[PDB]
């Protein structure tokens, strides 16, 4: 059949041949595809220079600003330059340009050794030298991009194949398809024939459903084609190639191997009677198991056995391999580099690792030696079975270093370690113990799986508590910086940072200047950089070499549950990997099965980075299985109680639900929740968003109450940070000098806050700012329906988290100049009360109870111990410790300088006051089942609000919870109802709604005396209740001999 080959038809000839002592360079202008008039090549020149490697040029060009080296002549195929030479031997340096812009990105070096005639031709941005314009012309018809998609055994979707009479799929086992010396495409191929995309493919990949489809013969040996490179090619009737592109094969890989591969188990599976290693690598040509000694010397290399049906490789050995280190030697084709790579990779299913994750290790997590005393009997301190149980969840989001890096009462060797949680006599542990006794029920841990952004080899790291001399020894950027003079000083880094504070300002942000360098080689990072999904992080262990970290992690889990009495939630990041490609140190998955575990751009094949990094593909079957298998280990072997899915929105709704079904078989009470924002992936599959997860039981963080109370949004910059006041900072009622918020806008935020305190349900009914009856879904939130949930347990309310500015820093940006320090502390408590006293699950950042500040830093992931400091000795809240990182907050320096010093920085008196307020709120939350009803229908039958409508007193939130006869059964034997009143305003407010009812202040607040958030509250004889400025009161209707009238929800 017709032999497809490069365009040899109207191929450009040679304009001229170099004469004696001279070389000519052609600039093939592909625009000659039509040529109907002489183009202008006047503003086109070359940059010549003869130096070391090449010095044949005779009298080259002076400065780069020289544009006189114009064409010697030109024709329909482009211009050409006649360059003088001193000798016809050697080589010359050239740079084709167009005025001053590098027409080509490379220092082309024409050697007279490779091109004797010294006559070559180049192309616009091709970085290559040809011996003729003919070769270059055809060079523009090579393989480009990767917009071809092999989605199943017999289907290929590719745009460039429409019309083209000749559509084929070429392939080469160990080579890169292109064109032989004769400019032809010899390699074998499979003829493609136009067809209509089946219903199976359209459903699997909706975003490609409109692509021109092609059919493959049934007798095609798919397995063999997938062993090397495959390229889609199109050609006209005569057989001339128009385009050639690479192929994305994730689709056919699943269609061919997934089912069989899903049925197997992976990793180094050790029993006490032997071991079986298995890794999935359907496209690899060879895979060998390399065993290493403790000192990392190769003990043996075993070729593995491939299973044809699954594409998995295995090797079985004896129990003596327990504890051995290993890697998989891969021989596989990687589309990004277009070559059969050869490299050793760690196990994606690794369960143990060597220092810095260089080698995986064989381990049996069931081994008693890897478990603390009594581990198997560890029980969950808090119930998570019923919705009522779940609603009591009150989360404290913490970080391993944030907890103990600064605590001098924690043994030095345990600071920043998992084991710090076992130091019962430390300030930090005693603080957490008290928070637990007061109502905090869960500890959520930032990344404790194997992250990549912290070097686990201690000698390569330097922290601020150590000598500056150590920093200089491990960080070359510091040694070559303006801070180099501190290298041979006798100061520690923190001592230097402290002295830099006085002269630090928006005009001289020297604190962050030095810290930015320190961040490169310290032990700090949030860790949203996945290296291995199912192994604990090593830097948080006292010994990162081998299995040691496993028992230490468990010892920590046991301490939290058994000694501190709190459940544990793990932050997981399956939405992306730290890196991809065949060369990065941390690329594991993309090295073993290239282009399968990552989500790629439909046209270029490039790994997407919408998540921040290397986007993963949870929609692919084997990655979905890896996720579920990983969660199974954390659940069963590490006894985790719940999981917070980072960017859950990038996962298909179906995948998250399937995972939950799997895990519920191991732990029936496991709880799943995560970020359900808009991932922009709806064109590929139904995403796991707030809206789509309604009624599923999967929770999502709610941004409704969060923004209404904090004010503004996470994207605000400049003056907007101060202008956008929230309910918690006096929107409307206590305006600052810049805001333009209307009373109507302030009342809209209150509508969102009330709805949130009722669980942000789509069907909850309330009276809005204008007196209109509205369902939660009818209250607008930046253009979208406000209420979205079916049950309050599907909503996670919060006013502070590791992301964005802390609650205190937001209040500092927004508070009116006249709001004093005491008032700001109460604003922090008032803000937190909307969350703690609400029906949705309560979530909060470690340190809110201590007015935690990050010195205004918005995104502190790599801002180290300095900006993320939490002082459990209670001296201050880390506010005003230097301007934040300029790269991300520099645009906010002006507003920061204007508001920063309004009032004094909180000290011990303020921190103790806040901790008291905080523990009062959490204690109130668990004092009655009425605060955590759990079921949506029950919330609607019992919860209501007062002080609503157009005649409302702005800033006063009044919520009622019925336990009376009209609500149904009495759920609390001590009360017939409860009233929550939050007076977020500078005036005293009087409530007349309950005159003649017999309300009483909660015993918990009464017991706090003048230290209560309700201090000064008065319950009059006539039943009227008066609340002081910025106060919170919980009142109850004491129950008598039998259930009383209560506080029935008003029909609307
Ligand atoms: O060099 C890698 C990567 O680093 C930076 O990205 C980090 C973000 O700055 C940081 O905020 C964090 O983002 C995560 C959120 O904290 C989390 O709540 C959720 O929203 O997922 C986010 C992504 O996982 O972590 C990332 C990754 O370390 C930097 O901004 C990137 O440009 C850079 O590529
Ligand atoms: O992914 C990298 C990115 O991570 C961090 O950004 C996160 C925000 O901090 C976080 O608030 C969230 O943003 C969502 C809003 O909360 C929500 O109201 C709505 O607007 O959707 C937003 C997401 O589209 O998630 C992002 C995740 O990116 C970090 O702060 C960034 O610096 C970093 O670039
Ligand atoms: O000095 C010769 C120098 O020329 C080239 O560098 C250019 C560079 O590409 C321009 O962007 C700009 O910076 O001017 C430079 C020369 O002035 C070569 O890349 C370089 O190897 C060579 O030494
Ligand atoms: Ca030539
Ligand atoms: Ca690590
Ligand atoms: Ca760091
Ligand atoms: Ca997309
Ligand atoms: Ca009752």
């Amino acid at each position: 059949d017709v032999v497809v080959r490069l365009p040899d038809v109207a191929v450009p000839g040679e304009a001229v041949q170099a004469s004696a002592r001279q070389a000519v360079i052609h600039l093939v202008d592909i625009a000659g595809i039509t040529s109907s008039t002489p183009a202008d090549y006047a503003t086109k020149n070359l940059y010549l220079w003869n130096n070391e490697t090449c010095d044949a040029l005779s009298a080259p060009v002076a400065d780069w600003n020289d544009v006189s080296t114009t064409p010697t002549g030109s024709d329909k195929y482009g211009p050409y330059w006649v360059i003088p030479l001193t000798k016809e031997s050697g080589c010359i340096n050239v740079i084709v340009r167009d005025g001053t812009n590098k027409l080509i990105d490379s220092d082309l070096r024409v050697s007279f050794s490779d091109f004797t005639d010294r006559t070559v031709s180049v192309i616009a941005g091709n970085s290559a030298v040809y011996d003729s314009r003919a070769d270059a012309f055809r060079a523009a018809f090579g393989v480009a991009l990767a917009d071809a998609h092999w989605v199943d055994k017999t289907t290929l979707l590719w745009p460039g194949g429409e019309n083209k009479p000749i559509v084929r799929l070429y392939y080469s086992h160990s080579s890169k398809v292109a064109a032989d010396s004769n400019g032809e495409f010899s390699d074998k191929y499979v003829k493609l024939t136009p067809t209509t995309v089946n219903q199976q493919v359209s459903m699997r990949f909706p975003h490609l459903a409109s692509y021109p489809a092609f059919k493959l013969p049934d007798d095609v040996n798919v397995d063999e084609l997938l062993q090397g490179e495959t390229v889609a090619i199109a050609a006209e009737s005569d057989g001339i190639l128009s385009s050639a592109t690479q192929v994305q094969t994730a689709g056919v890989l699943d269609d061919t191997y997934a089912a069989a591969a899903e049925a197997l188990s992976y990793g180094a599976q050790l029993t006490d009677s032997g071991v079986t290693f298995r890794v999935w690598a359907p496209t690899a040509q060879q895979v060998e198991l390399v065993i290493y000694s403790a000192d990392k010397k190769v003990i043996a290399s075993h070729p593995m056995t491939r299973d044809s049906a699954s594409g998995a490789w295995s090797w079985q050995g004896g129990s003596d391999l327990k504890g051995a280190f290993y890697r998989y030697a891969m021989t596989v084709y990687h589309p990004q580099s277009r070559k059969v790579e050869q490299y050793e990779v760690t196990d994606p299913y690794a369960h143990s690792l060597s220092t810095n994750s260089e080698y995986s290790q064989v381990v049996d997590l069931n081994d008693s030696a890897l478990k603390p005393e009594g581990w198997d009997g560890l029980t969950m301190p808090h119930a998570q079975k019923t919705k009522a149980d779940l609603a009591k969840m009150t989360i404290h989001e913490s970080h391993i270093r944030d907890l103990s890096a600064w605590d001098q009462t924690v043994p030095a060797e345990l600071r920043g370690k998992y084991l710090a949680l076992t130091a019962q006599e430390s300030n930090m542990v005693q603080h957490l113990k008290q928070l637990s006794a007061s109502g905090v029920t869960h500890i959520e841990l930032l990344p404790v799986f194997d992250l990549a952004t912290v070097n686990e080899f201690s000698d390569k790291v330097a922290d601020i508590q150590q000598p500056f001399s150590r920093l200089c020894e491990v960080n070359s950027a510091v040694k070559s910086s303006e801070f180099a003079g501190y290298c041979d000083s006798g100061s520690t880094v923190e001592e230097v940072l402290t002295q830099l504070k006085q002269n630090d300002s928006k005009d001289n942000p020297q604190v962050q200047a030095l810290n930015t360098l320190v961040a490169q080689t310290d032990s700090y990072n949030w860790g949203y950089d996945p290296f291995h999904y199912t192994v604990p992080e090593g830097s948080y262990a006292t010994d990162p070499e081998g299995t040691a970290r496993i028992k230490e992690f468990r010892t920590m889990i046991q301490a939290i549950k058994q000694d501190l009495g709190m459940n544990v939630i793990m932050d997981v990041v399956y939405n992306h990997t730290n890196a991809a490609g065949p060369t990065d140190r941390t690329s594991v998955l993309d090295k073993i099965v290239p282009w399968y575990y990552q989500r790629l751009n439909e046209t270029t094949g490039s790994v997407e980075s919408a998540t921040c990094c290397s986007d993963s593909a949870p929609e692919h079957r084997m990655f979905a299985k890896l996720i579920a298998d990983s969660l199974a280990v954390w659940t069963t072997d590490y006894k985790i109680d719940g999981f917070r899915f980072d960017l859950m929105l990038y996962h298909p709704k179906a995948q998250i639900l399937s995972a939950w079904e799997r895990i519920k078989a191991l732990n029936p009470d496991i709880y799943f929740f995560g970020e359900g924002w808009d991932s922009n992936q709806s064109d590929r599959f139904e995403i796991a968003s707030q809206i789509n997860l309604k009624g599923t039981g999967i929770g999502t963080f709610s941004d409704r109450l969060r923004d209404a109370v904090r004010g503004g949004g996470p994207f605000d910059s400049g003056d907007a940070l101060r202008q956008n006041q929230g309910v918690g900072s006096g929107a409307g009622v206590l305006p600052n000098e810049l805001t333009t918020l209307s009373d109507d806008q302030a009342r809209h935020l209150a509508d969102l806050t009330r709805l949130g305190m009722a669980g942000n349900l789509a069907d909850f009914v309330l009276i809005d700012k204008d007196g209109a009856v509205k369902r939660g879904s009818e209250i607008d939130y930046n253009g979208a329906p406000g209420g979205y949930a079916a049950d309050p347990t599907e909503v996670v309310n919060y006013v502070s988290k590791h992301d964005n500015q802390t609650l205190w820093d937001m209040i500092s940006y927004k508070a009116a100049q006249e709001a004093d320090l005491d008032t700001r502390v109460r604003m922090q408590a008032v803000s937190l009360a909307t969350v703690m006293l609400g029906q949705g699950i309560a979530f909060d950042q470690q340190g809110s109870e201590l007015l935690r500040s990050k010195s205004f830093t918005r995104d502190s992931y790599d801002s180290g111990d300095w900006f993320n400091r939490v002082d459990y000795s209670l001296q201050d809240n880390n506010y005003n410790v230097g301007m934040p990182r300029s790269s991300d907050d520099g645009s906010n320096y002006d507003i920061i300088a204007r508001v920063k010093d309004a009032v004094a920085t909180p000290g011990e008196t303020e921190l103790k006051q806040m901790t008291a307020f905080y523990q009062e709120l959490t204690a109130l939350r668990k004092s009655s089942p009425l605060f955590t009803l759990g079921d949506g229908a029950t919330v609607m039958k019992r919860v209501d609000f007062r002080n609503t409508g157009a005649d409302q007193q702005t800033g006063l939130l009044v919520m009622t919870i019925d336990d009376g006869m009209q609500a149904g059964a009495s759920l609390d034997s001590r009360v017939d109802g409860i009233v929550v009143a939050i007076n977020a305003a500078p005036e005293s407010r009087t409530l007349q709604d309950f005159a003649g009812t017999s309300l009483q202040l909660s015993a918990i607040q009464q017991a706090a005396g003048d230290r209560s958030l309700a201090s000064g509250v008065q319950v009059a004889a006539d039943g009227s209740v008066t609340l002081p400025a910025w106060s919170v009161a919980v009142l109850e209707l004491p129950q008598g001999e039998s259930q009383g009238a209560g506080l029935p929800v008003s029909s609307k």
